[PDB]
């Protein structure tokens, strides 16, 4: 039994909307291909509730889903079942209406604007294209659905993607990177340092070869991609987890590298024990040039 | 799993929106007890999906579902549960818009007018009431929904109902009954049906007489007079009961040719799924089934009381 309860009649209207599409999914049959018209398809439904199942929705309210079809087998490509990713948004209420986490940090959802929308189906073929061509490995932020609510005649618009930090694993210190840290932000439990506070204090991440070549070789790719369609303006969300401060049961630094899909763990010769996560954040709203800089000042983080 | 898939769209909709409401029902707290409000309530929800889910569906529908608090508690006051109603409906599409039967035969579906919602809405209060003091044991037809679907721009109103007939047993004669000092019987055309719907002198004409012993007799005639005497308060008239007679005998040589055909209980029902059925006596001449219900209490010189005993009057000589 799921109360769509909620802090805001917005976020149960979310919780609602993700609920009822998943569910009306699961009666599309998977198809063998995507067709054109997957790109520009939507689900739109409207409610008009009275007197009836007030007590957390509202009686009125509209929900639009962008291309089912597709984020639908992008959530495949991605390794994320329909069920879970149902779960995650609807068991409890996602927590902070602008910048949200659902209850079990798995999956983060962004509010956008609509030149935003039309950005991401401007982008959107290329975009599925280059999932399937890299088989769903990529530190590009990952795209699992994407709605219009429409609450008190207010349109909304968010799209959920995969959060980049561990949903377990604290996280001690955050490096926006492409420039410093604010001072009222600076004066925050966890403060968004940037490139010169990183080359200030002179941070390392040290991961096995491995790691860093095959980190590389996808972050390369990615930022090519990005290039190849115009964009910029891009950060790389650096998390780090200093395993000691934190310390039947889960293990120290121990993760699900399947869940927490952006984890590094550190070397077998490295100074203190750390697990690393990294991505690729906002890139909706030179440029070749902008991913070679990028691309080099990262490379250079790691050893 | 479900494709909602059906010969008329109109069909489709309306197992999508059993399905659907059902579901939402499903995330809906079992009230302590019903409320002025939930007799006055209603769900709508409207759907546009472009380029997509257009295999069975519409892109674009209406379903609205009158009073729904209220009737799931009738269903439960019914002894239906909310899945298997909802299974019923939507498993596989409805059969025979304006008066389909569910593919289980378990649920009936009428298509009524508007005026028709609008007296459901003028009793429902009383309705409920009374189905709960006779703790659901009524000849009285038995609401379990109330819908309006709304297809090509069109409004269509329907009624879910049980089945008077039994969703296994097979009927081999009916009748419609009301009993009056007028003319009713079936014309050259129906008789000429597989199925006729036979009504009074028919039934007088042919003597026949419906044997079911005295238990059940007075069982059967306590409930008559009382949903009778509700109808008249409610100043409703002009309904009937229908009669259904399964023979026992002629059923099972009906079902050895069906094995026949292919390869190349014995009048047994559950009285919980089967609720208007009534073996016959010990003392019958042929071994039988009945199916016996009030019928038509919607629109489609004597009053509504007279009505009542007259009716009611008829119905007792019936049986024996
Ligand atoms: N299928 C689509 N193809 C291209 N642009 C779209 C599509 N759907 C919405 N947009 C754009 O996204 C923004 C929001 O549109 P709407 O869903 O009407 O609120 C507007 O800039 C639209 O033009
Ligand atoms: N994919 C993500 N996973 C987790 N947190 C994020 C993600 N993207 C952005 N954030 C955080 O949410 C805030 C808003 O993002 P932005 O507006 O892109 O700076 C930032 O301070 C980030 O720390
Ligand atoms: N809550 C209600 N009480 C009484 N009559 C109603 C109610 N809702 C609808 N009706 C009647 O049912 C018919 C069709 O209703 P609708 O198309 O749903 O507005 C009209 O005769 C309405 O006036
Ligand atoms: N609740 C019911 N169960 C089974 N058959 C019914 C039911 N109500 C009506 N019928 C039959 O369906 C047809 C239409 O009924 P009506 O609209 O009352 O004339 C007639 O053949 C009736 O005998």
């Amino acid at each position: 039994v799921k109360l769509f309860r909620a802090s805001e009649p917005i976020l149960s209207v979310l919780m609602w909307g993700v609920n009822h599409t998943i569910n009306e999914l699961s009666n599309v049959p998977v198809p063998v291909m995507l067709m054109p018209d997957d790109f520009k398809a939507y689900s739109k439904i409207k409610v008009d509730n009275h007197l009836f199942n007030k007590e957390n929705l509202p009686s009125r309210f509209k929900f639009k889903e962008y291309c089912p079809m597709v984020f639908r087998n992008l959530r495949e490509r991605f390794g994320i079942d329909d069920q879970d990713y149902q779960n995650s948004v609807t068991r409890s209420a996602p927590i902070n209406t602008r910048f949200l986490t659902t209850y079990d940090r798995r999956f983060v959802i962004k509010t956008v604007s609509s030149e935003d929308v039309a950005e991401m189906h401007n982008i959107l073929k290329k975009y599925h294209q280059f999932i399937v061509e890299c088989h769903g490995n990529t530190l590009l932020p990952q795209f699992l659905g994407m709605y219009r609510l429409t609450v008190d005649g207010v349109e909304t618009y968010m799209v959920v993607m995969r959060n980049v930090f561990s949903h377990r694993l604290t996280v001690h210190r955050k490096y926006d990177l492409k420039r410093e840290a604010s001072d009222k932000e600076k004066a925050k439990d966890l403060p968004t340092f940037k490139d010169n506070d990183f080359l200030n204090e002179g941070q390392k991440l040290h991961v096995g070869e491995e790691s860093k070549k095959n980190f590389l070789e996808k972050l390369k790719r990615d930022v090519e991609f990005l290039a190849q369609l115009k964009i910029m303006d891009y950060s790389l969300l650096v998390g780090i987890h200093d395993v000691d401060r934190a310390e039947r049961f889960f293990g120290p630094g121990e993760f699900d590298p399947s869940v927490d899909v952006y984890a590094m763990k550190s070397h077998e010769s490295s100074p203190k024990k750390e697990v690393y996560f990294m991505a690729i954040i906002d890139i909706l709203t030179n440029p070749e040039q902008y991913s070679k800089r990028f691309n080099e000042f990262m490379s250079n983080i790691l050893t």
